[PDB]
């Protein structure tokens, strides 16, 4: 099968001339590690780079960067033949010059700013006609090789010298501009970008495959998520990386036209892209296009909506165009467009986590340099409620504040700025911290979905419960055969009841990190908001959000909060039924049990829980968390004292003994109060950098137990009544 | 296509996309065009966007289009032999003007197919493609209970597409036209379908589904006295109409099931539907509370209307006393035992035709809080009590429950029947479930054997929790003896 052709893929390294290959793949060519490898693709262009080592890519594929893809004029999903070239080659005469599209507004020398700190200790086989991009000077600069010594036998070396004339050239449409968007500009979106990549590769890279076969490819791809996540960025990247014409249809642009012309624009926007097949049609916003929910106003709005509806289902094959749309509000779409044949694929993209946000900062700051004391790991923690677009504004403001601080007293009265000062302009912590304060997040009320970083090591004691939870949600998902053979269905959910403060939230958070699944948390007041607001239909969206974000786990904190609001222990003139829990019970019956979802219920008063949830089919597994013992309290303090270094004279084993009715949360404020004393005494004595023993002794005077003594017996009498394992001690058979 | 008549398709949004006047002319010109090509069939794609004259009351052209359609409907004074057809997803979203006689008098309600119906859809949509020997469509028709017929087409298309991305990914046949010697050899396995099942998002999971349960009388252990009473009440008037018409006495309207919870009142209602070859509609507890809390009791009219056209059918109401418990229960409140949800049911049961092949089954667990307004003759007179299972009946319950999973021969269920005294039918299901979980746990633990052992049931006895208490047991007996009261008149005879 000629094992010398490999499929291309996106590179994981930020370097330019790097080729990633696996160790088993590398020995198949019988080649060494440090050398030059020649790549032959299509369009009679060649490429030579440096091969590297990988261990987690695939069985057989090549991982190459975006800048090196432009030289070969190849895209993702294309085959390329790789052959070695073990020959020693040097460089004698090199003549390169950039294009005016990227060096417009730059004066001064063009050697010691971009050519010297690019080729030092690099040894890259720069081929004739290749296009490479240099990052630096807080901007993007790209060069090109016009003429040199006849290729091959050309490698940059310190012996040769670089010369440039000074006048730029004019580019053509043969090469693709590197300033456009690509697959390397997406951060955090890993699970959801793959679905779009696999759904679009086949009907675009191979248009003739679907033309001959009768399989119906998906037409509409509706996008979700709060504004600023990057729905337009993904739509443009998937069109630029697939060689398909991209057409952008703005929401207000249609509405700005008069009567009839807006109707003609949508009609003329389809056959225009049809001739340029393959093509991708993207709609910016749909709230202002089809708000047919409660408007019922305007004669042209319904006509435009119906015209769009007719243009959707009217694409009877013909071309191989794929239409895409993006809406921030999933609920603001008319059901007519959600019918099959118009919009059947739905992608929900949420707010990225800290790891995802760090990639956004790395992406938006790749063209600019940063000081040694500058780390992006810290800034990704405080911006928990920031959208991907907020980080772009944050870094832009941080870069701008540097000019107002360092370039304020200089006053270079020049018509064009130079480059010898712009590159030297560094950005520190003082520039970023000021921008953090000025930044106003635009997404803080929606339900965020994140995977907690807490593991089982951060939970002290309660080892009996951990095995029960690990044996209930991990076997049916990873041993499906033993469940299908016996035919018995897995459990739906679990209920956590017991005294408050034992850490019921931590048990639900830790099971999400072990299963590599999402986690959705609903607090107490979140349930009371719907009960007081007379709107119990808001929980349907909560249930629907968890379904598409598979796998996921659902958490309900203090479900008995509504019962306490209507009397609690004494109750009221009614029963234990309400309207918020009614919708949850109705939705749990209709949800598919075959999905990778789970529901966890937390409560502290089991005597006021509605018994309607305990019957088989909704919630049967009840887990009780008892009071921590002496042997378990040491581990709680040991896990809590991991974030701050402590001394060795702190005898936590002694503190474990006098604590009798202290719960898990009852010991956190003790440590917090002890730590506050260290800061207080350090600031007082400033006019030492370790916590002392005396801090804990003083905090013992304010040791307040959150749980009383009368309710302790009520949990024990409830547990013994629920278990009742008496009577049948040990029975045997005669034979 | 199968009758040799010209087919004309009229799309909903297609009419609306036109300007003023042209949309009026399209409907007019769409009729005589098909008239000359008689016979013909005129089909309308959607009617929600054509005649939404319910609460809109907006737009000047919408009413004109609706009236033009109305005039074109009743204006077909024979002439040709054209038949006009229309399709609407929402039965409630049609103006009553079109429902008048002469325009739309025939109504066909098509629902979500069952597993047997869904298997035929998979066979139809995969007849042109081949499948491996380990590929069976019987399993995939069970997990897709909430899937529409169009969802299965997308499911099989995605399953076929994923095979290309897995087998035709590293080949890279750079050819302008694909061949046939490789496409035929491309088989589809379980791994291709299971991936498509996860990615498929059903679009119909909130509506009331209608299905015929597969549970028969063999799956219900014991309670043989009740089964004959139910078989003698809903099967004779439907298959011996002559003996009912000759005597002139009307059949019973419905039955009420009361007793301790867990005895399996739902199974009794489900089994009678499979024997009579009729449909089955089930309404749970929270389904009734949704209308009581939402201040919208008119939603039950659609529930009643759905069962009528789906004849024959049976109607089931689980825990009808759920609303009474929400307002105080045993102690009650400042009001009586009347509410708004049951009021509409009582009003609708009076107006329903008794000659249809329909039946209503009521289930409850607290007979002391049931509104007496439903017990008076004409609505609900037959009351059936399900007592606690006896020792001889508990063996059959376990035998029927242990049919889905093969068990060993050393499991002596007759012994387990004896110490169980207050255990109901549902009280024994969790025992078997807990015993079966132990087998999986020990198999996975010892993996780093393929039969249930005796020791699994011994361990599950420690967590044997009875759902019913001991104080409420006497309340059912005292209620039953008060309701029956067959004392006094022992045996009377006549002198001649
Ligand atoms: N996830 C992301 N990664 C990188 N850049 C982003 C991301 N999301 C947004 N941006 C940047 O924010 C700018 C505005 O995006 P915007 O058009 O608001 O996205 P959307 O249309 O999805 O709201 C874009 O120029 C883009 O570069
Ligand atoms: N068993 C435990 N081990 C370690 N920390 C605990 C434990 N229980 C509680 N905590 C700590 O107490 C704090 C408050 O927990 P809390 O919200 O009261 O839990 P719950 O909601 O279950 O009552 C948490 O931040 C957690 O870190
Ligand atoms: N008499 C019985 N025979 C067999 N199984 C039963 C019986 N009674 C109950 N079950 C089982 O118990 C489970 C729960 O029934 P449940 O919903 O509690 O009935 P009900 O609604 O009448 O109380 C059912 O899945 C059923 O299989």
């Amino acid at each position: 099968n000629r094992p010398n052709r490999l499929i291309v893929d996106e590179a994981i390294n930020e370097d330019n001339s790097v080729v990633s290959l696996s160790q088993p793949k590398m020995d198949e060519l019988q080649l060494f590690r440090g050398d030059t490898v020649l790549l032959k693709g299509k369009k009679r262009r060649e490429a030579v780079c440096i091969v590297l080592s990988d261990d987690t890519c695939s069985d057989e594929k090549i991982r190459m960067n975006r800048v090196v893809r432009n030289n070969l004029r190849v895209r993702l999903g294309d085959v390329i033949s790789i052959q070695p070239c073990p020959d020693v080659k040097y460089g004698k005469r090199i003549h390169v010059l950039p294009i005016d599209d990227t060096v417009e507004g730059i004066t001064g020398n063009l050697f010691e700013v971009y050519l010297k700190p690019y080729f030092l200790e690099a040894y890259r086989p720069i081929r004739k006609g290749d296009i490479f991009l240099v990052r630096g000077g807080m901007r993007a600069v790209e060069f090109k090789v016009v003429e040199t010594d006849p290729s091959p036998y050309c490698i940059v070396a310190p012996d040769t010298v670089i010369h440039c004339e000074g006048e730029p050239i004019k580019r053509e449409d043969e090469e693709e501009s590197l300033n456009e968007v690509g697959y390397d500009d997406i951060g955090g979106c890993r699970k959801q970008l793959a679905q779009i990549k696999e759904m679009v590769e086949l009907p675009l890279r191979h248009p003739a495959l679907f033309k001959a076969i009768g399989v119906k490819p998906p037409r509409g791809i509706l996008l979700y998520g709060p504004p600023g996540t990057g729905k337009t960025l993904i739509a443009r990247a998937v069109a630029n990386e697939t060689g398909a014409f991209f057409f952008l249809i703005n929401g207000p642009e249609i509405m700005s036209k008069l009567a009839g012309e807006s109707e003609s624009n949508l009609r003329k926007a389809f056959e225009e892209a049809e001739k340029n097949a393959p093509a991708i049609i993207f709609i910016d916003e749909l709230d202002a296009i089809a708000p047919k929910r409660e408007k019922t106003h305007g004669e042209v709005e319904r006509r435009i909506v119906s015209q769009l509806l007719t243009l959707m289902d009217g694409l009877k094959q013909r071309a191989h165009v794929i239409v895409m749309a993006a809406t921030n509000r999933p609920n603001s779409i008319d059901p007519a467009l959600r019918r099959f044949g118009r919009f059947d694929r739905e992608v929900d993209i949420g707010i990225p986590d800290a790891t995802g946000r760090l990639e956004i900062l790395q992406i938006h700051t790749k063209n600019m340099k940063l000081a040694d004391d500058v780390d992006l790991e810290q800034v990704a923690n405080e911006t928990h409620g920031h959208v991907g677009a907020d980080l772009a504004a944050l870094c832009s403001e941080a870069a701008l504040q540097a000019i107002r601080k360092k370039m304020d007293l200089i006053d270079l009265e020049d018509e064009t700025i130079d480059a010898e000062v712009m590159n030297s302009l560094a950005v520190t912590m003082d520039d970023f911290r000021w921008a953090l304060s000025q930044s106003n997040p635009s997404a803080l009320r929606e339900t965020v979905v994140d995977v907690p970083q807490v593991t089982w090591e951060d939970i002290g004691g309660l080892e009996d419960v951990k095995r029960e939870l690990q044996e209930l949600v991990q076997y049916p998902v990873e041993h499906p055969d033993k469940f299908l053979k016996f035919g018995m269905t897995p459990s739906k959910g679990v209920l956590f009841y017991g005294p408050p403060g034992c850490g019921k939230t931590l048990l639900a958070k830790a099971i999400a990190n072990e299963c590599q699944a999402n986690f959705i948390s609903i607090k107490g007041p979140e349930l009371l908001t719907m009960w007081f607001g007379e709107s119990e239909a808001n929980v349907r969206e909560i249930f629907d959000k968890a379904r598409q974000a598979a796998p996921c786990v659902l958490f309900f904190d203090e479900l008995d909060s509504i019962a306490k609001a209507r009397g609690g222990n004494i109750g009221d003139g009614g029963g234990a039924a309400d309207r918020v829990i009614n919708q949850i019970l109705t939705e749990m019956d209709g949800m598919s049990t075959k999905k990778n979802v789970f529901i966890i219920g937390a409560t502290n008063r089991p005597d006021i829980i509605d018994p309607a949830i305990l019957r088989p089919g909704r919630l049967d597994q009840l887990i009780y968390i008892p009071l921590p013992d002496e042997k378990s309290r040491v581990a709680i303090l040991k896990a809590n004292l991991r974030k701050s270094p402590v001394a060795k004279d702190v005898d936590l084993e002694f503190l474990a003994k006098m604590t009798n009715g202290f719960s898990g949360a009852d010991l956190t404020e003790i440590c917090q109060r002890a730590c506050k004393l260290a800061i207080r005494e350090s600031i007082e004595s400033e006019i030492v950098p370790e916590i002392r023993r005396d801090h804990f002794e003083e905090a013992m005077r304010f040791a307040r137990r959150s749980v009383s003594d009368n309710d302790i017996r009520k949990y024990e009498m409830f547990a013994q009544t629920l278990q009742q394992s008496r009577g049948f001690g040990s029975f045997r058979f005669p034979s």
